[PDB]
């Protein structure tokens, strides 16, 4: 393999522009040179538009499978094949960020699924939250306009904190339920692979009988739905804004494939009016109490891209794409959906956007669609219309496969409107904010004290906290009294107080208990405890978590034993932030140097406050309880292993110290088993519920 | 004014598509609407492709003026008329992050000027360091593609912290001189209105009687040169990704236009090969030692963009923009850049992009260019061609303006290849870093650090660590203890320790003391002193500096004396990284009650690690040296002004404290005058030099 031009021509350098020259004397660059006009054209012309939203994301390969037949709703075979496994590529992005904004700001993810089936491609284009900001989508100029940077200064990138943003979230009440699972942890996820996804509009099921269903699909992670803490998932913006990019290559490269269970809610056609909303209002979801998510399927990302641009970049989606037995609804936000998807392409990519290989289906492609800029496809042929003379490319049966279109009833008038059951836009917002838990119930608080707190203008969080009343009265006030305003004393909305299941985050833990693909930071020093490195080391890597050796330095560090180990990054190429949980092995001069360490002392402190498992041994445990300095953690004095908001500890190591079994289970009685367990509840609440994160600094 | 489609017909609507619809059941949305398909194609379409370098950037309109006549160099009129203004526009970047990156990272910074003169568009499309890393701008795609996220996975954004970019630096020596200013503090500015501006590339200059001169342009801010520390840098690019952009709009806003003094470097055509490096090498500065720079001109900044998108993200530059009286150089660099700025904006923005207000010329503009896409301009007429027979559209002598080219001796063979000095490639690498003061070397360090820790290969790191040996031994010892590898113990490229002027930040002050646009947090709690408080906002706001009230709540706090104030944010909505410097009034309750707010705790110990001054009185004396805990820094016990290490203190206030002058001055009196002398210096060195922010956690 040698250099080549674009055209195939061989050349003997890439570091010169032909020109005149002696060995004296440089002139100038010939204008005839077609090899660097060539390699600066091509640069100069690598770009194309971004997507106007969902522009920053990431993407895998993967498959799909059903593991029962969905034959009484649909006869797709792509949802009913139980012996076919379907390819797929999945794109998850945030939303009102460019493309280089970071990974961990607070917005909604996109989750979007192309499903290479046989009988063409179909897309579920969702997000990670169930319903949307506005029912028509005409608005949807309006509502992603005030969220982005304002038109004047192009002020702030990707962020929901301003003025604009909040200006439309009280004037369109519509958006009420939306923001409030906006404010909610689902909006700042540890990972792409720890959150579900989401059809959001009602679609509908067609099966062999010719019977329809309309239908809500859900992903569910079967590592269970986890969060960041706010100042964390800043740091991280900041720190690692490729966190989620890398997060998610990582674990494909290193084999733990992420998984989510497929699941379809479905309402027969003729119950579609029975409930108090409607079922085609996007803004609403369908208590699952009411109408339960059955389980039918399974998707996972096993193979990273090749190569990020022509394959990430280029692929389009759109809620178009729909195949045989699966159809569209009424549903006034979808409706006009399925119009933008096709058109943005024109202008992002190319009128021949489903020629580009990320793009084309599997299965043959037979029509008189022709020509269009940058045209690959060459077919034979005289003629290219029908009907045709020759009968060439008839029209399939719906016996063959052809697309069955449900006929049905419309009735009513032309009008720029939406019907009765719309009119509603408090009662789910109330139902969301209820069956939050305690801790989720003090993020959404957070989250609109520091949202409003950036509003510049007095009217626009005054109005907010006023708009807060018709949610709940106690959080107006809590808001009022944090970033200003008057809050109302009464509501035309009052909040009766009921929940529903599967809202909150709580009712979505991993399948099993599990540390899989969770990155764990050793913490050394010169004269660390080789025994307790060793153990950590190794029960780390055998329950598939990730071990992160830390240090003063990054080429070598020496235990008290003589052994050594080069460190994967020193105290100042790395933060907290970028792991799961910390722990620090024994070893007297290790701790003392570390005690005297002001940006290892920080590794713990913020830690601490971001709730994360802390794990320290030996000489350690003093270390750590002197570093977070609360009478509230408590720590092990002798040889038994102590557990205290999430810090597990153990002064005093002995030969059974590191026997017990790895139990990640509550109550464990080895270290690693109770410091496991710390790690797998993800974070420690009752440390935050308890004030003691306000008590650190960090 | 009101709602109408982008063909002048009005609406009575916004929020509903036309669709079918009755009271109790909604239907299908129409094709036939153009309203509603107008606004979902404008918006379907907003996004062009972002720059493929420097996509991330800022600007401003402003005013250029020469008082000084440059007439002995060049008979550009712009360069040599001292009573009229040019109108200039200003767009800052950074260079290899995409359009939603942070402003606050670690790269070069663009420095684009569009002088619209009155005999046509000049644009000196600089940066803010004065040479680059490759010496032929046919490696140009090289270096960015090395430094750009790799193309896998597309990882890391906006950072020159990985493998790929450190394995061109090694493998590419022509960027040895490059690399270490990149490791600089000029890599992160405070703020786009405290850097330098440079042409970089060897220009020319052409005077009325035809005689030559190379020149450097520089531009130097009034305000000085000043840079953010690293862990602060990150934050920043999490917290507030639109840090300088803010910055550079509330100056603005706020009249307080930044300035900067415009120079010139000349070398007379006849001494061009008088240099031991070639004068047209853009690896290589023009010492100021052997060539001054001669100040003949002012710019300023004063008017923000009415829009962001079709000023300043459509604004095009060009190197190929130069007027009369100013010409290119066989700077091999130079050369092609010419052929860039032209053929990228083909797709960028379209051919007829210089038809776009941002960047059409303020004098006429007469030619036979025709036709293109999108085109505004209509020529009445029915000749497009010269020569024609009524003469029509002719050519401009030398006298009535034509640009004069010069006719420059050319003498040598076609080739890939450069002249003999540009073969020199370690030498002035070694002039900078000696130049470095000793903090500004401990920053390189740092950066250094930092970089090669991200570099997963060890064949990257470990091959720089050998290259580092080539700029100091010392260095190279000191980064492979920090990264790993091996320092080798001689190289073939001796330091021989001269150092030059002008290149250390030290060198380039404010033209007076000022704290003029820095920004002071007032932190406070319900008890806090009325007293110092309102001294403090007095003074800060009548030294044109931004006063901003911190406190537990954004809706009240409660002085001791009852009178009440609103602060600009709460603790958890605004970090000290935001800022210039604290200050923190007295009040035993406030101080008492942010002694045990772990977030107040947190804003003193990092503004006191990122070496940010602070100020405190009364019983905020004890909170500060409490909540600091070094007895290295030591704070006022009476009624007396105390400063170490840029902590200001006062413990007992007396009628006297606050009528003292208020000096910007080494050894002020009062206490206002140390505090403000301490902000004026920007950070305080000591503090980092003798390793006390290392005991803090922050
Ligand atoms: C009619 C306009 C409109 C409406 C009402 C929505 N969107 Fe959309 N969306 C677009 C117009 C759009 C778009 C402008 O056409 C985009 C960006 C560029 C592109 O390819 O598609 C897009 C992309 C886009 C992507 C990114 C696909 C990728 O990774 O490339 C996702 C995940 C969604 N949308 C999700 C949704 C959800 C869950 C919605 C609410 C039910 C929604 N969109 C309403
Ligand atoms: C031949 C290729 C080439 C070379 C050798 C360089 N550049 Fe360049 N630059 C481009 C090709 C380019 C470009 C690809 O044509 C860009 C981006 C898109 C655009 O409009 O111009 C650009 C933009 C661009 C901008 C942004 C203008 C704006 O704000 O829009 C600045 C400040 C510079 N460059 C500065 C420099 C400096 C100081 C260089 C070294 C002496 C340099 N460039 C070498």
């Amino acid at each position: 393999a040698r250099l080549t031009t674009d055209y195939g021509v061989k050349q003997t350098t890439a570091d010169d522009w032909l020109r005149i020259v002696s060995d004296d004397k440089i002139g100038p660059s010939l204008l005839e040179d077609p090899f660097a006009r060539e390699r600066i054209m091509r640069f100069d012309h690598e770009r194309i538009p971004e997507r106007v939203v969902h522009a920053r994301g990431s993407g895998a390969f993967g498959k799909f499978k059903v593991y029962e037949s969905a034959s009484d709703l649909t006869m797709a075979p792509v949802l009913t094949d139980t012996s076919r496994e379907t390819p797929v590529f999945v794109r998850f992005s945030t939303v009102l960020g460019s493309r280089g904004s970071a990974d961990t700001v607070r917005d909604v993810r996109g989750f979007a699924v192309k499903f290479y089936t046989e009988e063409g491609n179909w897309d579920l284009v969702g997000n990670n939250i169930p319903v949307f900001f506005i029912q028509d989508a005409i608005k949807f100029p309006d509502v992603i306009h005030a969220g982005k940077p304002e038109p004047h200064n192009e002020v702030p990138q990707a962020q929901s904190a301003h003025n604009n943003f909040w200006d439309f979230q009280f004037n369109h009440t519509e958006a009420t339920h939306m923001f409030t699972w906006a404010m909610s942890d689902r909006a700042i996820p540890r990972s792409l692979r720890m959150m579900q996804g989401f059809g959001v509009n009602t679609y509908t099921l067609i099966n062999a009988q010719g019977k329809r269903h309309f239908v809500k699909f859900h992903w569910t992670p079967e590592l269970g739905v986890h969060s960041l803490v706010w100042d964390e998932a800043l740091k991280l913006a900041g720190q690692d804004p490729d966190f989620h990019r890398k997060d998610l290559w990582e674990a494909i490269e290193n084999g733990a494939y992420p998984k989510w269970k497929f699941g379809i809610q479905a309402i027969a056609e003729e119950d579609e009016h029975k409930f108090d909303f409607d079922i085609l209002d996007a803004t609403k979801i369908w208590p699952e109490d009411l109408v339960p998510v059955r389980y039918i399927g399974e998707m996972e990302l096993n193979r990273n891209p090749d190569e990020f641009f022509p394959q990430t970049e280029q692929i389009a989606f759109c809620t178009s794409h729909v195949v045989n037995g699966i159809g569209f609804s009424d549903d006034p936000l979808l409706q006009g959906r399925n119009f933008s998807y096709f058109d943005t392409q024109i202008s992002r990519l190319g009128v021949n956007f489903q020629e580009l290989p990320i793009n084309r289906p599997v299965c043959p492609v037979m029509n008189f669609n022709r020509d269009g800029a940058m045209r690959h496809t060459i077919s034979r042929g005289t003629v290219n219309y029908y009907p045709n003379r020759f009968d060439a490319c008839p029209p399939a049966s719906l016996k063959e496969g052809g697309y069955l279109e449900y006929a049905q009833k419309v009735a009513g008038i032309k009008a720029r409107a939406r019907s009765a059951k719309f009119k509603e836009h408090f009662s789910q917002a109330q139902l969301f904010y209820n069956s939050m838990s305690p801790i989720e119930k003090q993020h959404m608080i957070n989250a609109f004290g520091f949202e409003l707190d950036h509003c510049e203008d007095p009217v626009v969080y005054g109005r907010m906290v006023q708009r807060l009343a018709d949610i709940d009265l106690g959080l107006a006030q809590t808001i009022a009294e944090m970033v200003g305003g008057e809050a109302p004393t009464t509501t035309n909305h009052p909040n009766h107080g009921r929940k529903t299941i599967n809202l909150s985050q709580t009712e979505f833990p991993p399948a099993t208990p599990t540390i899989k693909s969770r990155r764990v930071a050793i913490i050394i020093a010169d004269g660390y405890d080789n025994v307790a490195y060793d153990a950590a080391y190794a029960a780390i890597s055998a329950n598939q978590a990730i071990p992160l050796v830390i240090g003063p330095r990054r080429s070598k560090v020496t235990a008290a034993n003589g052994s050594t180990v080069q460190p994967h990054h020193h105290l100042e190429g790395f933060r907290s932030t970028m792991v799961d949980a910390i722990f620090i092995p024994g070893g007297a001069k290790a701790a003392e140097t570390l005690s005297k360490n002001g940006r290892a002392l920080h590794w713990i402190r913020e830690a601490f406050g971001h709730l994360k498992a802390i794990g320290a041994t030996g000489e350690a445990v003093d270390l750590v309880a002197k570093a977070i300095a609360l009478p509230q953690v408590t720590v092990s004095s002798e040889a038994e292993v102590h557990e205290s908001y999430g810090v597990v500890t153990l002064k005093k190591v002995k030969p059974e110290s590191f026997t017990d079994a790895v139990k990640i289970a509550k109550g464990a009685a080895g270290f690693l088993g109770e410091f496991f367990y710390a790690i797998a509840q993800h974070r420690n609440w009752d440390r935050e519920l308890d004030g003691l994160h306000s008590m650190i600094a960090y």
